[PDB]
Formats: C-alpha cells, structure tokens, sequence
C-alpha cells in the first residue's frame, strides 16, 4: 500500500536565492495584469448571467494562450438555490493531470448578485477579481518555467462558481461550487486506475486567494497543519523586502502576521478542510473596508499591494514545486 499520500508532510521547498528573486520580481508585469487580465473581469457576473459566461471564456482564453500545457476542464452542476435550480461552471487548469500530487491555487471568478442600484452595478473588484487576475498573471509569468513540467507533483488552478450566497450567508445558500467540486474530487479516483486514493489525497496544498486588493492587508496564520508553510510566506515577503524588491512596503506594515484566528470564516475552502486537505487560506483579516458594497471596484484597488503579493505567490509556487 503506497504512502505516497503522506509525501505533503515531508515536503520542503527548493529555496530561492537572491539573483532568482530579482528575476522573478522583474518578470511579473503588473501593469500587463491589469490591462490583460483583471480589466475584462470587472464586470458583473453572478451564477447564469451573460458576465459569468464572459468571465469564464476570458479566463480560459488567457489560460490557452501560454506555451505551458494546461488541461482546461469545466464542471458544470446543478444546484437548488434561494432562486430555484441553477446551473453553476467551476473551471479547472490542471499541468500534468495523472500527476499523483498538486499544489493548488484557487479563487472564485462569480460576483455577489445585487440588483443595480443608483446606476451602480457590484463588480467584486477583490472579491474575486484580483485573485483571479493575480492567478492569471502568475500562470503567465512563470509559464516559461511551468513548461518545464511537461516528486510526481505538479500544478493545479481552480476558478470557482458561486462562491457566494445568493442571499446573505445561510449553509444551503453559499460555496455552490466548491461543496460541489470538493465532493467530486473525495469521489474519484486518483491517480487514473487507483484503488483507494482519490483526487483529495492528492491535493498538497490548497491556497485559496479572496478579498485581496485592498491597502493594508494582515493575513493571520489559521491553520496548524499549513504553519510551516505560512512561515515560508513571511519568509519570502522578508526577504523580497530586503532586497528592495518591494514597492512602498516596510516590515512593521508586512502582511503576513505572526498570530491565529481562533474564528472560521465561510469561504471555498471550508468543503476541502472538512475533508482533510490542508489550506493555506489567504484572505485578509479584518476584510476590506469596501467588502459587500458597490465601492468594491478598480478605484479602491491598491497596486503596488497586489504587485508586491504577485511576487511572494510566485516565488512560493516556484519554490514549492522545485521550479
Ligand atoms: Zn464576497
């Protein structure tokens, strides 16, 4: 009976030396993420609108345009909601499919239904826009690197639907999405022909991006069994730091904080932790000040935040996948 499972706890990163950190912070554009990536997502797109649909080509068409080979699949479900029946698409980038192990990124690409109101319409613009531009931007940043794939660990991207409640927050009316996909993956078995292991057993890691965009951001360190990993976070944003690779960033103002959260907060990971997979949940704690309202948007956006967490994300994939 292979243990191949329990590889996840003895895993350790490929560190980064100083000359690799430099290239990796000169090669993230985010001026080209903006444009490219995050701008065709600031649109409406609750579960079933036409922005939904727009949503998902743009990120698949961003998706298909690099040189790395990403397997595209779209898990498309049904769902009672406070509406009735309702159809949701999760979207999944795979590198290496029938790779046993995968480190996983995900955000949610739905926005919160509101009717418009005083002309105003709800874009999400941290909720998730950013995390999925920032997904985006990475794939095509370290694409040159990810193609090399082409330790059975590879990557793994999911962009999930309905994330949020249609409604305000209720167990049956939110994470449409992944309480689907995180059921889907503990059914099936993986790696292709496996007896007893499934698609669960092979997720390393997942780490879920939401709320992010905002000035200021403090990332608590929730869980114990992804600790060490959050350690490597600070780590980085540390180092990154040191060497001026950073933009209008001090220490006493860095984003990884050391101290717990004791609370839970409802978000597309819970249906994954509740099945064992370890998280490494980054979502600000407090929540932006613009959270759930139409001042959700581009203008309340801090750049040279999301710039500076483009380039820890990065240099933690490279450095988790040996990259
Ligand atoms: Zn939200």
């Amino acid at each position: 009976a292979s243990a191949w499972p329990e590889e996840k706890n003895y895993h350790q990163p490929a560190i980064l030396n100083s000359s690799a950190l430099r290239q990796i912070a000169e090669g993230t554009s985010i001026s080209e993420m903006w444009q490219n990536d995050l701008q065709p997502l600031l649109i409406e797109r609750y579960p079933g609108s036409p922005g939904s649909y727009a949503a998902r080509q743009h990120i698949m068409q961003r998706i298909q345009r690099l040189q790395a080979d990403w397997v595209l699949e779209i898990d498309t479900f049904l769902s009672q909601t406070p509406y009735g029946y309702r159809s949701f698409s999760n979207i999944i980038s795979t590198l290496n499919p029938t790779a046993k192990r995968h480190l996983v990124l995900a955000c949610h690409y739905d926005s919160k239904y509101f009717s418009h109101w005083n002309n105003r319409v709800f874009v999400g613009a941290t909720d998730g826009a950013v995390p999925c531009a920032m997904m985006l931007e990475l794939a095509r940043a370290l694409d040159k690197k990810l193609l090399s794939l082409k330790p059975d660990l590879s990557l793994q991207l999911i962009f999930f639907d309905g994330e949020e409640a249609f409604l305000h927050w209720s167990p049956q009316d939110s994470l449409y999405g992944s309480r689907h996909l995180a059921a889907k993956m503990a059914s099936t078995p993986h790696p292709p022909g496996a007896r007893g292991t499934s698609q669960l057993h092979g997720m390393d890691l997942l780490v879920l991006l939401d709320l992010i965009g905002a000035p200021n951001p403090t990332f608590p360190n929730f869980f114990p069994n992804s600790a060490r990993w959050f350690e490597r976070l600070q780590a980085i944003e540390h180092e990154l730091h040191e060497l001026g690779l950073l933009k209008d960033h001090s220490l006493e103002g860095r984003y990884f904080q050391n101290y717990s959260y004791g609370g839970v907060i409802q978000d597309d990971h819970i249906p994954f932790l509740r099945r064992g997979v370890p998280v490494l949940h980054l979502i600000p704690s407090p929540f932006p000040e613009v959270w759930h309202t139409m001042d959700d948007n581009e203008e309340n956006l801090d750049e040279s935040t999301i710039d500076n967490l483009n380039k820890i994300l990065q240099v933690f994939v490279l450095e988790y996948l040996h990259l």
